[PDB]
């Protein structure tokens, strides 16, 4: 029993964190096999922040300009290339702590664990969701660039995010491990704004099922709704549309608790209309949207 | 920017998790040097748990009765002893991944990270607080017994908790690594209830400072209070008393934000008597009490391990 925001154990990723220094900029790198991945903006100066030509700046760089440190050992960079917004630094040593891994690009609503690092040293691990506006609501200070988001599948680490920057609202933008940004963001100091954020409806419903599995039933009601009537109500509270894919995904939780998805959808409509009236669900006074249907099943059963 | 519930990186502890099997019971063990620590109830059966004489049950067990597995390698138990509610299994091999560590008993209100394990394999890490009623509001399923709570101080792991059981309300009870239970709990199948819980006042204040550091200032007011007037109000709302030690500990955050502790207490006093009025603090509609003053300083200043 109980329901917590749970991150994956971070050991497999800690053994990959290194410090990457280029001139005056120091950030984090991910050392997998003989390659160190890090944000390409590590090659930027003060004059290069507004409109950097990364291909031009990288061609001017030599391998000896990149200082890579794994613990108290300096690694030798024997090559450098760029893949989208990620810099790949070939090193002369394969990381002996390289876990079984994959690079996976995630969709909005998906959750992952963040290992926040500074100077190639892990300082904390927390759980995040890719917001519908493609930002992440992280906890990052200057120096955290290169910190990664990941999930663990049995023994395999799926790297899904690399931290690049903080937007003016304090939210975070980054890329997958192939250097492709999540969202309409660019690695330039040009004016960029996160789009209006919305609540991840499928995740709220998954969390309502987690609450029922844990014995919290006060919010349940005798009503059901059509999918279309639910979406018309949901949109008015800035909630993401719930698709037939989401209804299907909630099927196992629906079967386990005996509450149809459209039936839970009517509970959610009522909660949006009434609020919680001084009550809590799983110790929370707000509707939690950073637990996916997969997270709920994994944590509860 | 941002403020998250953050656990310590769990790698140093993951390299210590093993699976301990005794008869039909399988749970987790903590392998440090040549000793595997685990809850002593691993030696119990259904009848035994009802009223167990652990000294009697342990004397009947042999070293070969404890099956210890570290990954896919079986460790051989060369000795067994009991220290309070923890079983210590001497093994022939010292854990090569043993970090610098200490066993520390924590006080209520102190936070720690939990590495939840099943079958000696870590499955999740979360941050939580030792409630004033000595329970933890954890997230644990059957098979999680032996999962540990820890903090990291520089390069040293301080083990502070080992999971033993779940109380009827779904909250959790366990011991320090010396086998002493936190709270008035016993490791036996009997009627046990967690006492009425209270809010960890010093931690709420630390979290209000974290909200100010993040730009959330709507709850600040012009007023100040006394430690006595505030404690009278706090007691009324089932909040733990705030001591001069707590005021002193909140000093650095008071200095950084320019908000005196008794100034923040008057904000907390108004929040208690009036509510949030539809507003949130750090995206929460409730006052968060599972961040200590040290946690807030560590997170809002990026200390690494
Ligand atoms: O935002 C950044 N770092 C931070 C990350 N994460 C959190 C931070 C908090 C405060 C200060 C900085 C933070 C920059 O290093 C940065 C600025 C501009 C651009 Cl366009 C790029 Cl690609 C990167
Ligand atoms: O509570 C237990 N385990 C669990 C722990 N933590 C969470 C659990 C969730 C579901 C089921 C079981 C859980 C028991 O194994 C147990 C029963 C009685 C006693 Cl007196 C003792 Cl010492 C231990
Ligand atoms: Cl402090």
């Amino acid at each position: 029993s109980g329901f917590r925001k749970m991150a994956f154990p971070s050991g497999k990723v800690e053994g990959c964190m290194v410090q990457v220094t280029c001139g005056t900029t120091t950030l984090n790198g991910l050392w997998l096999d003989d390659v160190v991945y890090c944000p390409r903006h590590v090659i930027c100066t003060s004059e290069d922040m507004l409109n950097p030509n990364y291909e031009d700046l990288l061609i001017r760089k030599s391998n000896h300009n990149f200082l890579v440190q794994a613990g108290n050992v300096q690694l030798r960079v024997i090559g450098h290339s760029m893949q989208n917004c990620v810099l790949k630094l070939k090193v002369d040593t394969a990381n002996p702590k390289t876990p079984k891994y994959k690079f996976v690009r995630i969709q909005p609503g998906q959750t992952f664990s963040v290992l926040a690092c500074y100077n190639g040293s892990p300082s904390g691990v927390y759980q995040c969701a890719m917001r519908p506006n493609f930002t992440i609501k992280g906890s990052f200070l200057n120096g955290s660039c290169g910190s990664v988001g990941f999930n663990i599948d049995y023994d395999c680490v799926s790297f899904c995010y690399m931290h690049h920057m903080e937007l003016p609202t304090g939210v975070h933008a980054g890329t997958d491990l192939e250097g492709n940004f999540y969202g309409p963001f660019v690695d330039r100091q040009t004016a960029q704004a996160a789009g209006t954020d919305t609540t991840i409806t499928v995740n709220v419903l998954a969390w309502l099922y987690a609450a029922v599995i844990n014995g919290d039933r006060w919010f349940l009601n005798r009503f059901t709704t059509t999918l279309n009537d639910f979406n018309l109500v949901a949109m008015k509270y800035n909630y993401e549309p719930l698709t037939q894919d989401h209804v299907d995904i909630l099927g196992p939780l629906s079967a386990q608790t005996g509450i149809a998805v459209l039936d839970m959808c009517a509970s959610l409509k009522e909660l949006l209309q009434n609020g919680m009236n001084g009550r809590t669900i799983l110790g929370s006074a707000l509707l939690e949207d950073e637990f996916t249907p997969f997270d709920v099943v994994r944590q509860c059963s």
